[PDB]
């Protein structure tokens, strides 16, 4: 839409109270013209035809059931996009400050969220297993993520390649809940998953076994679900990178952390200059070993801290 920059207030998923970035022009659309070539949300209408319409309201205020995921994909995405911009130096996820897309409704008790090539997409769960899937920043982050790793190293969505993809998303996910710092953890999905189960979630980053997925090599998937478990061997990956930046002793192997900013920069640093297409773990290993001498020196912890994390995952 051609019009003048506004700002909305409304109510998000888990009920909280945030103001968001509109356009004005005869109805209010959800149309960020803050950042880069803006931020555009779309209502699906329970429908899974794409993107849909761009999302238009009356008033500006955004308190009604309906609006909430709606609030919430739009303000999370603005998040993403600063923490990319101004941790990373990085313009939306083609670095040229791409539009960033999505629609929320997508479908009926639809159990999911992606990234489907062009556009973010999230169906409001079935209420049971999760609710309105936008409501998790870590959600919103992990599937822009997608589109970031799409533009940079094409990580292959199968097998070895497209666990490391997923990893990837649930690590930058995660830093992202950690930027906007309002009760992060190493978890994923803890927001939007099982609202009748307290202290659950969708995978665990400091321990993947929690949910049942692998924490070492020699526990991978080696089957053909799940894309060859992309979802599943990404915990190979997350503990990883939990131990990198946190620490700790895991199968008798000991990890210096070095803290979360250095984990982003070092990960940032792989995927954008060193991971391709087909990478597999190993080379995984080695692109963060040379990230890190990049950045702090063959000599330096947090060079010594990357390979002791692959040596605890059994990753050489
Ligand atoms: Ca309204
Ligand atoms: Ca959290
Ligand atoms: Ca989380
Ligand atoms: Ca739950
Ligand atoms: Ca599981
Ligand atoms: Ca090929
Ligand atoms: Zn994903």
């Amino acid at each position: 839409i051609t019009g003048t920059s506004t700002v909305g207030v409304g109510r998000g998923v888990l009920g909280d109270q945030k103001n968001i970035n509109t356009t004005y022009s005869t109805y209010y659309y959800l149309q960020d013209n803050t950042r880069g070539d803006g931020i555009f949300t779309y209502d699906a209408k329970y429908r899974t035809t794409l993107p849909g319409s761009l999302w238009a309201d009356a008033d500006n205020q955004f308190f009604a059931s309906y609006d909430a995921p709606a609030v919430d994909a739009h303000y999370y995405a603005g998040v993403t996009y600063d923490y990319y911009k101004n941790v990373h130096n990085r313009l939306s996820y083609d670095g040229n400050n791409a539009a960033i897309r999505s629609s929320v409704h997508y479908s009926q008790g639809y159990n999911n969220a992606f990234w489907n090539g062009s556009e973010m997409v999230y169906g409001d769960g079935d209420g049971q297993t999760f609710i309105p899937l936008s409501g998790g920043i870590d959600v919103v982050a992990h599937e822009l993520t997608h589109a970031v790793t799409d533009y940079t190293a094409g990580l292959i969505y199968q097998n070895e390649s497209g666990a490391i993809n997923e990893a990837i998303s649930d690590i930058f996910g995660t830093l992202v809940e950690f930027y906007a710092n309002k009760n992060p953890d190493w978890e994923i999905g803890e927001d939007v998953y099982t609202p009748g189960i307290s202290g659950d979630s969708l995978r665990s980053m400091s321990d993947p076994a929690k949910y049942g997925d692998p924490d070492h090599y020699s526990k991978r998937y080696t089957g053909t679900q799940d894309n060859g478990g992309v979802h599943i061997n990404s915990g190979i990956i997350n503990k990883a990178a939990y131990l990198i930046s946190q620490g700790g002793t895991h199968y008798g192997v000991s990890v210096v952390g070095i803290g979360r900013d250095k984990l982003g920069k070092i990960f940032y640093r792989a995927l954008t200059q060193y991971l391709t297409p087909t990478s597999n773990f190993s080379q995984l290993r080695a692109a963060a070993v040379q990230s890190a001498t990049d950045l702090y020196g063959s000599t330096s912890q947090e060079v010594a801290s990357v390979k002791q994390a692959f040596d605890a995952v059994g990753v050489k």
